[PDB]
C-alpha cells in the first residue's frame, strides 16, 4: 500500500499541475501572441527594409563585383600570358637539365648499380656460406636442444604426474568435503535470503 | 581447516619443482654452453666477415656517396641558380601583380568597406529601432510574465505546502512503523547471518 498511497500524492500533484497548466498555456500563449505580434510588426520592417535595401545593397556589391571580375579578367589574360612565357622559359631550363643531368644520373646509376651488383654477387655468396654455417650450427645444436627439451619435457611430465595424480586426488579429496560444507552454508544462506526478502 | 593438508600438497609440488630445477638447470646450462659456444662459432666468422664486408661496403657506399654528392654539386648548385633566376623572375612577376592588384584590391576594399559603412551603420540603426521594439515587447511580456511567474509561484508554493504537510505526515507516519518493521527484519537477518558465518 506504500506505492499505492504515495502514487495518490503524485496523482493529485499532476491534477493540480494540469489545472495550472491551463492558465499557464493561456497566459503564455497570450504573451507569445504579443511577442509574435510585435515580431510581425517588426517583420513588416525587418524584411521590408532589408528587401528595400537589398536592391541597392546587392546592386552595389554586384556592380563592384562586375568591376572586380572585369579587372580580374583584364589581368588574368596578360598575367597568364606572363606566367605562360615564364613557364615555357622555366620548364625549358628544366628540360635543359632533365635531359643531360637525367642521362648523367642514369649513367652514374649504371655505375652505382654495377658496383652494387659486383658487390652483392660475392656478398650473397658469402651470405649463403654464413647461412649454411649458421643453419648447420643451429641444426646440430638444434637437434641436441630438441633432444634435451624432450628429456626435460619427459621429466616435466613425470613430475606433472605427481600433480595430475596425487595432488589432483588430494585436491578432490579436499574438494568433496569442501563442497559439502559449502552446500550446507549455501542451503542455509538461500533460506536466509528467502526468509527476509519474502 | 584442511588448509594445512592442501598447503603440504603445494609444498610437495614445490619440492618436486626443485627436484626438476636442479637437473633441468644443469642440463640447461650445458645447453646454454652449446648455444653460446655454437653461436660463437657463427659470431666469430660473422664478425670477422662483417669487417671484410663493411669495409668494402662503406668504401663502395662512399664511392657512390661521392658520385651523388659531386652529382648534386653539378645538379643542385646550377639548379639553385636556375631556380634562383626563375624565382626572381616569378617574384618580379608577382611584384608586378601585388602592386597594381594590391592597390586594386585595396580600392575594391574601399568601395566595399565604404559601402558597408552606409550598409551596416544605417542598418544597425534600423536594427536598433527594431531591437527597441523587440526589447519593449520582451519588457512588456516580461513584466507580465514576472507577475504570471510570481502568481504561479505562489500557486505552486501553496500546492507544494498543501502537499508537503500531509505528505510528510503520511511519510513519517509510514516511516515510523516501517522502520520498526525494517529493524525487526534486520535484527533477525543479522542474528541469523552471524550464525551461518560463525
Ligand atoms: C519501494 C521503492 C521506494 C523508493 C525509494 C525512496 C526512499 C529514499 C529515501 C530517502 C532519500 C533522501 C536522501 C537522504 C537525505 C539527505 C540528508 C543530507 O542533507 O545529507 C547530507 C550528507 C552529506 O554529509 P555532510 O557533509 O552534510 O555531513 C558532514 C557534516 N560536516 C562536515 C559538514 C560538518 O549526505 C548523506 O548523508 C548521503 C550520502 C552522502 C551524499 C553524497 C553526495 C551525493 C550527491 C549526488 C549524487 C548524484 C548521482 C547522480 C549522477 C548520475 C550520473 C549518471
Ligand atoms: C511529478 C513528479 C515530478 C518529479 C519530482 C522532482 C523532485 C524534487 C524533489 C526533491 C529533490 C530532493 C533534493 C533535496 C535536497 C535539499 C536541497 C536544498 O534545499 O538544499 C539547501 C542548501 C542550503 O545551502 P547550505 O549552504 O545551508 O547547505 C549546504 C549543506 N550541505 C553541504 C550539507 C549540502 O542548498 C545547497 O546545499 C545547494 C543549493 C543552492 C540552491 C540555490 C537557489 C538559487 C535560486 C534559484 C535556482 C532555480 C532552480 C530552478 C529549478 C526549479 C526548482 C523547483
Ligand atoms: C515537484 C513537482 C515538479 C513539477 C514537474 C512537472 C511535470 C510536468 C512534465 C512532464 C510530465 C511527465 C509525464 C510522464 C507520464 C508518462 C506518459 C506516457 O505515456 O509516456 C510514454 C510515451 C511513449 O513512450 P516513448 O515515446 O517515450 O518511448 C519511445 C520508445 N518506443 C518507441 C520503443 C516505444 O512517451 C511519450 O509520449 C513521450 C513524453 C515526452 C513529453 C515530456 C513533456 C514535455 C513537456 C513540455 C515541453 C516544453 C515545451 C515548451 C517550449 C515552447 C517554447 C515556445
Ligand atoms: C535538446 C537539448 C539541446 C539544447 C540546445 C539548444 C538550445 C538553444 C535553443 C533553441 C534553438 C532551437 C532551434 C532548432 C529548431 C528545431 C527544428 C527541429 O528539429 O524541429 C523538429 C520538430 C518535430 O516535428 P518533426 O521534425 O517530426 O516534423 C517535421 C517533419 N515533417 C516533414 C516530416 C513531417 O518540427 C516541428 O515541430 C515542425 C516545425 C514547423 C515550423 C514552423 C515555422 C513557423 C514560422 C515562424 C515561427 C516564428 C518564430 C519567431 C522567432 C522567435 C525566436 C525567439
Ligand atoms: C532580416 C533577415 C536577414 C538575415 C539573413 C542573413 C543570412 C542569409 C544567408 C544564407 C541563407 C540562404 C537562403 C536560402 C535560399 C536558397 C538556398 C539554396 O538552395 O541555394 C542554392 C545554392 C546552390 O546549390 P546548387 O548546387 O543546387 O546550385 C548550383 C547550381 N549552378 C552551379 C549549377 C548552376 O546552395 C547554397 O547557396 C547553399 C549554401 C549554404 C551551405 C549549406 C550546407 C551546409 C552543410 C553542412 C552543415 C554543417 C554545419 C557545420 C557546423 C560546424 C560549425 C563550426
Ligand atoms: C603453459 C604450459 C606451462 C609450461 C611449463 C611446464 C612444461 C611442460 C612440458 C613441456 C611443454 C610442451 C610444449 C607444448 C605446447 C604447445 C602449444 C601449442 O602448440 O599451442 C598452439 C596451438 C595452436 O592452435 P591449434 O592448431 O591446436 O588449433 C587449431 C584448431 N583448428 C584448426 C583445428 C580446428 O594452441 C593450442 O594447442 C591451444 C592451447 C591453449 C593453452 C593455454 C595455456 C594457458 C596457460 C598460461 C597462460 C599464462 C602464462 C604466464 C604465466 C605467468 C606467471 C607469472
Ligand atoms: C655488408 C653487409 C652484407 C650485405 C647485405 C645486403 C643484402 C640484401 C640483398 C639484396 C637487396 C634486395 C632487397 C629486395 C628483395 C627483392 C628484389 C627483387 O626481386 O625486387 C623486384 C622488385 C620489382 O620491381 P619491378 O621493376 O619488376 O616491378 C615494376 C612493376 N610495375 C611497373 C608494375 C610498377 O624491384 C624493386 O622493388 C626495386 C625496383 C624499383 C626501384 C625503387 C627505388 C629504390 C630506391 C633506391 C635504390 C635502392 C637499392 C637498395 C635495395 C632495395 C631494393 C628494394
Ligand atoms: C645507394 C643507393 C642510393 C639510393 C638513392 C635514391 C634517390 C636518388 C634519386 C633518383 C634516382 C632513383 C629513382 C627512384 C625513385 C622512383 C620510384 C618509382 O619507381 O616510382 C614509381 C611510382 C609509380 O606510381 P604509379 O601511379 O604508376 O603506381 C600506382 C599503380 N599501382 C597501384 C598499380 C602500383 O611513383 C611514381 O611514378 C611517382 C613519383 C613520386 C616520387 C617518389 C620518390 C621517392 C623517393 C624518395 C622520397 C623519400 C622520403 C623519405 C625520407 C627519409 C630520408 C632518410
Ligand atoms: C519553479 C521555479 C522557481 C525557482 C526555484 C527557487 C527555489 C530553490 C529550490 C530548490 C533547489 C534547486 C536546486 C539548485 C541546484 C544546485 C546547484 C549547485 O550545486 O549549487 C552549488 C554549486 C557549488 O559551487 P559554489 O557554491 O562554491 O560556487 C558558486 C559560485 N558563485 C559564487 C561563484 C557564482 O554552485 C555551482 O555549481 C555554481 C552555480 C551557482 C549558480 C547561482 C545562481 C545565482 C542566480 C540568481 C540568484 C537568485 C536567488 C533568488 C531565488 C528565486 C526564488 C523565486
Ligand atoms: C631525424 C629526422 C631527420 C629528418 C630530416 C628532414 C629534413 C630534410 C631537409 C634537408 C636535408 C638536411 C639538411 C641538414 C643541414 C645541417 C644543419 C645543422 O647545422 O645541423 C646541426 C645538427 C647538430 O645537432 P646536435 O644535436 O648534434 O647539436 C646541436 C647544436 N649544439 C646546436 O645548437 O644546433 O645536425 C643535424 O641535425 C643535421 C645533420 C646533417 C647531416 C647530413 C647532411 C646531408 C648532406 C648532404 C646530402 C646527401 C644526400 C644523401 C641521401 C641520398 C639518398 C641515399
Ligand atoms: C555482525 C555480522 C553482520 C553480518 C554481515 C554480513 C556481510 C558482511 C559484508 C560487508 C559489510 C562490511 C562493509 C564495510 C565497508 C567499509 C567502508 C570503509 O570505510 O572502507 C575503508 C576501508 C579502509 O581500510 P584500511 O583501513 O586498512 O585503511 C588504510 C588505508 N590504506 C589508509 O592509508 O588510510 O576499506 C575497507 O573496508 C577494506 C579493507 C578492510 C581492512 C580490514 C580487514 C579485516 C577483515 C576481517 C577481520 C579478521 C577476521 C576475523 C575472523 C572473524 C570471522 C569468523
Amino acid at each position: 500500500l506504500k506505492l499505492l498511497d504515495n502514487w495518490d500524492s503524485v496523482t493529485s500533484t499532476f491534477s493540480k499541475l494540469r489545472e495550472q497548466l491551463g492558465p499557464v498555456t493561456q497566459e503564455f500563449w497570450d504573451n507569445l501572441e504579443k511577442e509574435t505580434e510585435g515580431l510581425r510588426q517588426e517583420m513588416s520592417k525587418d524584411l521590408e527594409e532589408v528587401k528595400a535595401k537589398v536592391q541597392p545593397y546587392l546592386d552595389d556589391f554586384q556592380k563592384k563585383w562586375q568591376e572586380e571580375m572585369e579587372l580580374y579578367r583584364q589581368k588574368v589574360e596578360p598575367l597568364r600570358a606572363e606566367l605562360q612565357e615564364g613557364a615555357r622559359q622555366k620548364l625549358h631550363e628544366l628540360q635543359e637539365k632533365l635531359s643531360p643531368l637525367g642521362e648523367e644520373m642514369r649513367d652514374r646509376a649504371r655505375a652505382h648499380v654495377d658496383a652494387l651488383r659486383t658487390h652483392l654477387a660475392p656478398y650473397s655468396d658469402e651470405l649463403r656460406q654464413r647461412l649454411a654455417a649458421r643453419l648447420e650450427a643451429l641444426k646440430e645444436n638444434g637437434g641436441a636442444r630438441l633432444a634435451e627439451y624432450h628429456a626435460k619435457a619427459t621429466e616435466h611430465l613425470s613430475t606433472l604426474s605427481e600433480k595430475a595424480k596425487p595432488a589432483l586426488e588430494d585436491l578432490r579429496q579436499g574438494l568433496l568435503p569442501v563442497l559439502e560444507s559449502f552446500k550446507v552454508s549455501f542451503l542455509s544462506a538461500l533460506e536466509e535470503y528467502t526468509k527476509k526478502l519474502n
